[PDB]
């Protein structure tokens, strides 16, 4: 499956907020993957697995319509 990342935040409330908003625009699973980067925690907001490239493109479109960020492909 294919995955998108929509934002990455130092503040977990901001990541959780984006996750909640994304649930209103896609049916794909939305999740936070938190990692240590540059001596801090980075909370990455991701969605997937998406079953096709065409669904990825339409999901990117929906995220932009909702003004929720710049969705980019990622490989966990």
């Amino acid at each position: 499956g294919l995955y998108l990342q929509v934002g990455a935040f130092a503040n977990p409330d901001a990541a959780e907020l984006l996750k909640a908003k994304l649930s209103g625009v896609t049916a794909a699973p939305v999740f936070i993957s938190s990692v240590v980067r540059n001596q801090q925690i980075l909370h990455r907001v991701r969605l997937g697995p998406i079953g096709s490239a065409d669904e990825v493109s339409r999901t990117q479109d929906s995220i932009r319509v909702a003004n929720l960020g710049q969705p980019t492909l990622v490989r966990p």
